[PDB]
């Protein structure tokens, strides 16, 4: 039917970053998670969801279980910083990067781009690869906030870490009456699919970087690479099942999504990869 | 003498996180030490004076060393995560508690202190009693950032993590244009006493703290138990000695906190320390 943590056992001495909503550690069938909770002055159903579609896409990604906590919908994360593993995210390693004057908070796409080349815990090809494979996952379910804070390696002496904090993909502020002013107009559809959201990485004039400009006007081989990789991986009769197993979300909302990213899918990624696949030899 | 960092061996495996500057982690005297650098739009000085003041106070601090690498001025603060130790800071813990239906990020006074009797890292009177020895130490220091990810917990299961991030006290965007303002109109100083810094934590009404005002009206015992705990440690002798004996610090700058501190010693610990007192019986 649907889980419910409510009575699974915390956790207590363990705590989870992060500046959305609180998060508990628990166990369900004997293993460890991190159970992020809303927040409220919708991210949970964004994080679940966009997780499921990068797991078809065949990148590493967490594991993700809608539920509920007393009364609250949950998204219940596994925990991958068990068995001794830590997680060390991209900013810290940016920091190390004092030649650049800029600190490693900062998201300037070709900086963090230098790092990766400069950095010492992962090979830089694979990391690179990494990098653009995900980056191509965030164009599709158009991540507003991958900065450095949300990715990152874990060590025991690194490896990568899988992919984690989607909750910022597919349209966390849309509610039943945003999808459905979308949905019957258009324009509005567009503006969410051309405008915004943005990457939160950055040109070299300081602005968040368009995605669909960006991608159908790179010449970076990288990008292209993991565009030509990943577009094939992506299967949309999976991703709309994905969208119709999705435990609580109201059916409005559930073709919203349906729909948003069928045109992600043809007006960003189909333009940008069929350009992609022109550009041979 | 002085010391020259510039050709220790790095370490090029461990990074670190905050968003103001790079770092890196080196080793000097065999020992990793997370050595800080300046941003420029001043910091390095104020987190090594700060934390000698620290210590001097008989707080448990990070030890800090004035260095030059590449003819910047670089603070080293000696690693305390080699050894399996991993810090983990209040942010995350005060995250889970999910009955406050406010994040682990925000800095309100009432909101910390009931994850501070909650917790289960560490005994809680323990931690209510460091928490408020801090603050004292940030009053004196005159703290304007001591927010949940600046101090925390150690695990190989815990311990208090030593005070770190003491960068963000005395003065840091004075300069020595500025240092001379302060020293002659009086107007000028008397606001860096009772107007700012202010701390970052905040009361019920979203308002900061103000250092002054708070420290000196305040019935909170727990407050106060703190003040006459740690006053009769404060070595106005000793502290000066630590100014006088800064490694790279100008003369201006020099006198600029030797001024300043005189005036928040006397003009606010000495006015609450007295009241205090007087408080029992
Ligand atoms: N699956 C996981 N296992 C262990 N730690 C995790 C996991 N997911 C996230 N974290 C850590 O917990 C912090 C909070 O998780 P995250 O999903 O990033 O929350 P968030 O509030 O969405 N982050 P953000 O919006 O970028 O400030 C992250 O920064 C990681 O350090
Ligand atoms: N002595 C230390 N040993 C190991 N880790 C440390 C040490 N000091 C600080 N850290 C960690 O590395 C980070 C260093 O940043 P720190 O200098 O403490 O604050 P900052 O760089 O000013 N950024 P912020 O406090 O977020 O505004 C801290 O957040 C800790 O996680
Ligand atoms: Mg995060
Ligand atoms: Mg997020
Ligand atoms: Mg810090
Ligand atoms: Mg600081």
């Amino acid at each position: 039917p649907t889980i419910d943590f409510t009575f699974c056992e915390i956790n207590p001495k363990k705590g989870f970053g992060g500046a959305n909503g609180n998060k508990i550690s628990l166990f369900y069938n004997n293993e460890l998670y991190m159970v992020k909770f809303p927040p409220k002055p919708n991210g949970c159903f964004s994080e679940y969801v966009a997780c499921h579609i990068v797991n078809s896409l065949g990148l590493k990604v967490q594991e993700t279980l809608l539920g509920t906590y007393k009364n609250k919908i949950v998204v219940a994360c596994k925990d991958f910083t068990t068995h001794q593993y830590e997680l060390v995210d991209f900013l810290s390693l940016k920091n190390t990067m004092i030649e650049l004057e800029k600190s490693g908070k900062d998201t300037n796409l070709n900086d963090v781009l230098y790092a990766i080349d400069n950095q010492h815990f992962i090979e830089p090809k694979v990391l690179k690869c990494f990098f653009w494979d995900m980056f191509v996952a965030d164009t599709l379910l158009g991540n507003f906030d991958r900065h450095n804070g949300n990715w990152g390696f874990l060590r025991a002496e690194y490896q990568i870490a899988p992919i984690f904090d989607c909750g910022s993909c597919l349209y966390p502020q849309a509610d039943d009456v945003v999808c459905q002013k979308v949905l019957s107009n258009i324009d509005e559809l567009n503006a969410r699919i051309y405008n915004f959201p943005q990457s939160i990485l950055k040109d070299d004039n300081d602005k968040k970087i368009n995605y669909y400009d960006f991608l159908t006007q790179t010449n970076n081989k990288d990008c292209l690479d993991a565009l030509l990789r990943i577009y094939p991986r992506i299967d949309m009769n999976k991703i709309h099942s994905i969208i119709d197993n999705t435990p609580f979300m109201s059916e409005i909302h559930k073709e919203f999504l349906h729909t948003m990213l069928d045109e992600r899918k043809s007006k960003i990624i189909d333009v940008a990869h069929t350009r992609a696949i022109e550009l041979s030899l």
